[PDB]
């Protein structure tokens, strides 16, 4: 395998057609992304064996209380989303993972993430009218993988580095 990185946590405007593959370790905000017009996405990490409860998270500089549950032996990554700066976030998608790897991609007018349960997690999208202005802040080391090698990214998501 050949893998581009690791890059340190930073705020940046990812180029189109590169997966950002974040190697998360601790249980808070893994990454968040916004164009400040119609996309706000944040992926939050919950450790295994967590009964339903409220937890605090800083999303885009504002503190939010979010109810979480994870009675799995895997880690759970909740994809929180809103398309309007005045709305509250919604739990849009879930990725349940034993590898603790998370991805985000700008491509084809859409924003892509992984969801499902490893080893069978697959990509899904959010729409936007302003893809290019989406910048991403990662809170852990990450790699970049061209979209032409997405099958490898998917493999990493599902079975690890």
């Amino acid at each position: 395998m050949v893998l581009d990185g690791p890059y340190q946590p930073v705020a940046f405007k990812p180029p189109n057609d590169y997966w950002i593959l974040v190697n998360s370790n601790s249980n808070g905000v893994v990454l968040e992304g916004t164009n400040n017009t119609d996309v706000w996405v944040a992926i939050i990490s919950i450790e295994p064996n967590v009964n339903s409860e409220s937890r605090q998270y800083s999303l885009f500089g504002v503190n939010k209380q979010i109810t979480v549950v994870n009675t799995s032996n895997k880690w759970k990554f909740m994809e929180m989303f809103r398309n309007n700066s005045n709305a509250e976030f919604q739990h849009k998608r879930t990725l349940t993972s034993s590898t603790k790897l998370v991805g985000i991609l700008k491509h084809g007018g859409r924003l892509w993430t992984y969801h499902g349960e490893t080893p069978n997690a697959t990509t899904d999208y959010s729409t936007t009218s302003n893809l290019n202005e989406i910048s991403v802040t990662t809170y852990a080391e990450f790699y970049i993988i061209p979209r032409s090698q997405e099958s490898k990214c998917t493999e990493y998501i599902n079975t690890g580095l």
